[PDB]
């Protein structure tokens, strides 16, 4: 499948503000609004993002617009970041989706911090990287999704997304 299809599986779709799997205010297809524990901070960011007074609720089309922007931002983040780009140069089409997925979920800075796992990926040590990634807080917080993403890195196939 493509990265959009993969992320729509992992993120689902919600039209009202919710808390993501990391505890942060979010909306639509995993659109992070703020890391601040402040609901008002989230609402103000939402209205800014959409361009109107949303009162914490958006439409489907607004959600998909944000989604496209967010996948774009994740791809661009991998390319700009000196710690992520070299990894990308070692990843095939399927494995790149796994990296984009991570950057979409945790952000460019967060993923760039996975120093050892990134090196293993860069060196095409797929099984080693898979074992290492499973030791992370990320895995412990969202094991189902992390397992899928890790299998994608490990195998370079879509096996983990085939029947969900
Ligand atoms: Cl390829
Ligand atoms: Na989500």
């Amino acid at each position: 499948m493509n990265i959009f299809e993969m992320l729509r599986i992992d993120e689902g779709l919600r039209l009202k503000i919710y808390k993501d799997t990391e505890g942060y205010y979010t909306i639509g297809i995993g659109h992070l609004l703020t890391k601040s524990p402040s609901l008002n901070a989230a609402k103000s960011e939402l209205d800014k993002a959409i361009g109107r007074n949303c009162n914490g609720v958006i439409t489907k089309d607004e959600a998909e617009k944000l989604f496209n922007q967010d996948v774009d931002a994740a791809v661009r983040g991998i390319l700009r970041n000196a710690k992520l780009k070299p990894v990308y140069d070692s990843l095939d089409a399927v494995r790149w989706c796994a990296l984009i997925n991570m950057v979409f979920q945790m952000g460019e800075t967060g993923v760039a911090g996975f120093t050892n796992s990134l090196r293993m990926l860069q060196q095409k040590r797929w099984d080693e990287a898979a074992v290492n990634l499973a030791k992370s807080r990320w895995y412990n917080q969202t094991p189902n999704r992390a397992k899928r993403v890790i299998t994608t890195f490990r195998t370079g196939t879509w096996d983990a997304y085939k029947n969900l």
